[PDB]
């Protein structure tokens, strides 16, 4: 129930969309997968966890990137 708890309480750091949470859950268990090795579970959730963590990089880059390029235009209209 230790590990059942555990479980739980990453999935919801994982439904979080909270991407320091999400962090937290690939530390976890990247620490957990050198120390003691993971189960195929929790290999599965790793996976995701990282697949969130890369998609909201990916999501925050684009963000950036349509900023600074509509920032641009206003600039070169302006001239």
């Amino acid at each position: 129930t230790n590990w059942s708890r555990r479980y739980k309480a990453n999935l919801e750091k994982l439904a979080s969309g909270d991407v320091n949470k999400v962090a937290e859950v690939v530390r976890d268990l990247w620490r957990r997968d050198q120390e003691r090795g993971l189960s195929a579970g929790e290999k599965r959730m790793l996976a995701k966890a990282r697949q969130i963590l890369v998609g909201e990089l990916a999501l925050a880059e684009s963000t950036d990137d349509a900023k600074a390029e509509t920032i641009l235009d206003e600039v070169l209209a302006a001239a």
